[PDB]
């Protein structure tokens, strides 16, 4: 059992009795001087959710928001969720004991679902994986699916 934690029997390995294995990503990218974002929850070939941040939206929020949305969706199921993230990793694993600084909302709302799946590992998976393996795939599908809903924002559709 990890210690320091928020959620007592959060684990970062995947449990074997899971109802869902998702895949989540959060893009940020400067397109015509702003910085712009998308954050993404998947399957290995299914987009789950996918939504366009408001500009200004760092990679860092933008991952704990996909992070986030993967575990109110799997509210009261056991969920296994990949992360490329090592911030949204160590956020959801590691309490801080200080005033939150930057991203305090979407700390606090992370935070706060931790609690909604009946179980659940916050696993991280390397990102840009060449494979065809199932973490490559989905963590593949995570990153075009939050870079998508990002640009098509951007560009009006
Ligand atoms: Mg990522």
């Amino acid at each position: 059992a990890e210690t320091h934690g928020t959620r007592p029997d959060l684990t970062d390995q995947p449990i074997p009795d899971a109802d869902y294995t998702w895949y989540t990503d959060g893009s940020s990218f400067l397109q015509e001087g702003q910085r712009r974002a998308g954050a993404a929850v998947t399957t290995e070939t299914e987009v789950i959710w996918a939504r366009a941040l408001p500009a200004g939206t760092s990679a860092q929020r933008a991952e704990l928001i996909a992070l986030t949305q993967a575990l109110k969706m799997a509210e009261g199921k056991k969920l296994n969720v990949y992360t490329d993230s090592r911030y949204a990793f160590a956020t959801a694993h590691v309490h801080s004991e200080g005033r939150e600084i930057k991203n305090k909302n979407e700390i606090l709302a992370l935070l706060k679902a931790l609690f909604l799946p009946k179980r659940l590992s916050i696993i991280h998976c390397p990102g840009h994986q060449k494979g065809n393996s199932a973490e490559a795939r989905g963590n593949r599908m995570a990153d075009q699916a939050a870079r998508e809903a990002a640009m098509k924002a951007v560009l009006e559709t």
